[PDB]
C-alpha cells in the first residue's frame, strides 16, 4: 500500500536537541516555510495527521485537510519530555539508538509505540499521505530494514509493509 509519511516542520527543540514527544510546540518560521514547500511536492491523496499542532499545521500549509488521529503522534516520552539528548542517561540513549527496550516513567514504551503505529497503518485500505513525526517515520523505515532518519519537513513514500519507495527532501 502506497503511503507517504511526512515529518512535520521544525520546532525550537530540533535545534535545541530536546526530546519532543507530546509536548505541543508550534512550528518555527523555518518550519512553516518547510511545510509550504511540501505543497505541490506531495500527491493529492486522502490525508491523515497527528493531532499535535506542529503536524496539523504542516498538513494545512502543505495544502491538506487531514483527518486527525492521535495514533500518529510521536512516542510519549513521559518524564523525559523536553530532556536534552546530550544529558540523557546512557541507558536511554542506547535504547533509543537501538530502538528497543525503552520505557520512560509516565510515558509510552517503544513496543507499545510500534504497536500503535503499525495497527494504524494496517487499517489504511487505500493510498494516503500521513503527516506525522520523526519517531513514527523511523519506526516505519526501521521495520522496512532502513535507517529511519529524515529531516524536518521531509517525506518518505513506502509500499507498506514491503519496502521504501523514495525519500524526498527539499532545500
Amino acid at each position: 500500500m502506497e503511503l507517504w509519511l511526512v515529518r512535520h516542520g521544525e520546532t525550537l527543540w530540533n535545534r535545541e536537541g530536546r526530546l519532543l514527544g507530546w509536548t505541543d510546540l508550534p512550528l518555527t518560521a523555518e518550519g512553516e516555510a518547510q511545510a509550504r514547500r511540501l505543497k505541490g511536492a506531495l500527491p493529492s491523496l486522502p490525508a491523515f495527521s497527528s493531532d499535535l499542532l506542529r503536524a496539523r499545521r504542516t498538513a494545512e500549509m502543505a495544502g491538506f485537510s487531514p483527518r486527525l488521529y492521535p495514533e500518529l503522534r510521536e512516542i510519549h516520552f513521559g518524564a523525559l519530555e523536553g530532556a536534552l539528548w546530550e544529558t540523557l542517561d546512557p541507558r536511554y540513549k542506547e535504547a533509543l539508538l537501538r530502538f528497543q527496550g525503552f520505557h520512560p516513567p509516565g510515558g509510552e514504551s517503544l513496543s507499545a509505540f510500534q504497536e500503535r503505529v503499525f495497527r494504524f497503518l494496517e487499517g489504511l485500505k487505500a493510498p494516503a499521505v500521513l503527516f506525522t513525526h520523526g519517531g513514527v517515520v523511523r519506526a516505519v523505515l526501521r521495520a522496512l530494514g532502513e535507517d529511519g532518519l529524515v529531516p524536518p519537513g521531509s517525506a518518505v513514500a513506502v509500499d507498506w509493509p514491503r519496502r521504501v519507495l523514495v525519500r524526498l527532501a527539499l532545500d
